[PDB]
């Protein structure tokens, strides 16, 4: 059925009661790039965790089915999770190594300057107990790790918010759209970047722990407020 379909959506973090969100009703079928947008702190992370299944639902199970009966779904959430090992092994993350695929990802991630600058290249101990890098560079490695996995569903949180460099984001944005189009996979991104906020693909708005709709960009015109005129 729908890759991201929610019936009740009464997820909560407290084991007993106190629902932090409820009345969630979305249905995202396969091959539907549905980025998630909203205001600051409007339960975007909680909704993303509830979608993965890390939050205790109250109303009931949102139901799931095999993309092409489920539960293994790619997800990254907030903050960079870095493996304290070599950068190259961090990128692969228990995945087969293809030179063309690795070069394609590093081109989209624009990690060539990062590897060249480091004296040991991508063999440096990235993360704790090693070489300390920039926060934006940590996010670029983190987001590229999920993308390189080549899965049918990809969940991302603040890909461009951590680093708003036009050169890095645009190539990553171009790489993300092209890779998703070729693979016909599902992509969900939570970010505050207005560079690609409107798109022909589906968009879902999250506010006050609920989602108004997850549909075409024409709903923004249908909505009373057109994102405050961008």
């Amino acid at each position: 059925n729908f890759c991201v379909q929610i019936i009740g959506g009464f997820f909560t973090w407290t084991p007993d009661g106190i629902p932090t969100l409820s009345n969630i009703t979305i249905r995202i079928p396969r091959g539907q790039l549905t980025m998630i947008v909203g205001q600051v702190g409007c339960g975007k992370s909680s909704l993303l965790l509830a979608t993965l299944g890390e939050m205790q639902k109250v109303s009931g199970a949102v139901f799931w089915n095999s993309n092409l009966s489920r539960g293994p779904v790619a997800y990254a959430s907030q903050k960079p999770w870095l493996l304290n090992a070599t950068v190259e092994e961090n990128i692969t993350f228990e995945s087969p190594f293809n030179k063309q695929r690795y070069k394609m990802v590093i081109e989209a991630c624009s990690l060539q300057p990062d590897i060249d600058i480091l004296p040991h290249g991508d063999q440096t101990q990235i993360g704790e107990r090693g070489i300390n890098l920039s926060g934006g560079q940590r996010q670029r490695i983190s987001v590229a790790r999920a993308l390189y996995q080549q899965t049918n569903v990809v969940f991302l949180d603040d890909p461009f918010s951590a680093l708003d460099v036009h050169l890095s984001d645009h190539l990553m944005q171009a790489g993300i759209l092209e890779l998703l189009r070729d693979d016909k996979r599902t992509v969900v991104l939570v970010t505050h970047k207005l560079q690609y906020l409107p798109h022909a693909d589906w968009i879902i708005a999250m506010k006050d722990g609920t989602i108004q709709r997850e549909g075409t960009l024409k709903d923004f015109q249908r909505s009373e407020c057109q994102l405050f005129e961008h």
